[PDB]
């Protein structure tokens, strides 16, 4: 038995405006009638257009059930369901800011240290509940973690092929596209081994793109150069002024030997010492020098 799935009737939801379009259907920004007409909220609306496939209504509605069974703090809100009526609708809270990434480059130089390492904490926290779970992301990365007005960021991005046994999608992204080679273990890139453990590799990459307010991982390299330098057991270098405790821990996310890194608890564990005792992030890795100004 899993949690129920709320269907919302098409009346108490209006479309405000469209912030994005896709070629199989819109996300809008809109308000939902909740509480029997006596309360009103601000929604995300995500439609699926006629014509779809039983694929794609199967996939469309596997993420809305999936994310009916979370309730945290970190994990992106499910409002409910329209699929009675046509276009069918997905109804999820509705994060102002948009996705993390996009918005750190946008913000570039804009946050605090202990800001941003608050980012990660959340994040973190999103995860431990989803690992505990037993929900294996795949496809964790800054484009997939939405931020609000406060600056909370929530995970999203669910699917079935994360969760049904022997899926011939689990491989994929949530859209059936290769999942981005630079932010996935060596062990699931070279073997489909994806595990919690391979999402903690995900996380350490997400840390790498907060501290950088949302640079590119390894920068021009091809997916295949990335994959000869984390063989050849290159790492990213710091970000600037990141803490030396911060680069640490990415760096231990991204051990060769999956159980050599930190599990999800170990992580918002360490980021919560760091956040309560704030001298600890002064202590600034060094920044590789890149270029060289001499007068
Ligand atoms: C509805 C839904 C169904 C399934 C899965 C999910 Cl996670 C959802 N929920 C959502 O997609 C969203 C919840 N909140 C969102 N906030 C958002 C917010 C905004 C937006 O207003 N961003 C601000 C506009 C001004 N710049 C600062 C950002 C834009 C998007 C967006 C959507 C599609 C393509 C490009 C975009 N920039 C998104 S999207």
């Amino acid at each position: 038995v899993l949690k129920f799935t709320t269907e919302i009737h098409p009346s108490c939801v209006t479309r405000q405006k469209v912030i994005g379009a896709g070629e199989f259907g819109e996300v809008y920004k809109g308000m939902l009638k909740t509480s029997s007409g006596k309360k009103e909220v601000p929604v995300a609306i995500k439609t699926l257009k006629a014509g779809y496939t039983e694929k794609q209504r199967v996939d469309f509605l596997g993420e809305a059930g999936i994310m009916g069974q979370f309730s945290h703090h970190n994990i992106i809100r499910l409002e409910g369901v329209i699929s009675k009526y046509k276009p069918m609708m997905i109804i999820t809270e509705y994060m102002e800011n948009g996705a993390l990434d996009k918005f750190l480059r946008e913000k570039d130089g804009e946050f605090s240290v202990l800001q941003l390492v608050g980012m990660l904490r959340g994040i973190a926290a999103g995860m431990k509940y989803l690992a505990n779970m037993n929900y294996v992301h795949r496809d964790l990365a800054a484009r997939n973690i939405l931020v609000n007005s406060n600056l909370v960021c929530k995970v999203s991005d669910f699917g079935l092929s994360r969760v049904l046994e022997d899926d011939p999608e689990a491989t994929y992204t949530t859209s059936g596209g290769k999942i981005p080679i630079r932010w996935t273990a060596p062990e699931a890139i070279s073997y489909r081994k994806f595990t919690s453990a391979s999402d903690v590799w995900s996380f350490g990459i997400v840390m790498w793109e907060v501290m950088t307010y949302g640079e590119r991982p390894y920068w021009e390299l091809s997916n295949h150069e990335v994959m000869k330098a984390i063989n050849d057991g290159f790492r990213l270098p710091t970000p600037m002024d990141c803490p030396s405790a911060i680069y640490q821990l990415m760096m231990q996310c991204w051990q060769q030997e999956r159980a050599r890194r930190p599990k999800f608890a170990d992580i918002v564990s360490i980021l919560d010492k760091l956040i309560r005792a704030p001298d600890s992030l002064k202590t600034l890795a060094d920044f590789d020098p890149r270029v060289s100004i001499r007068l």
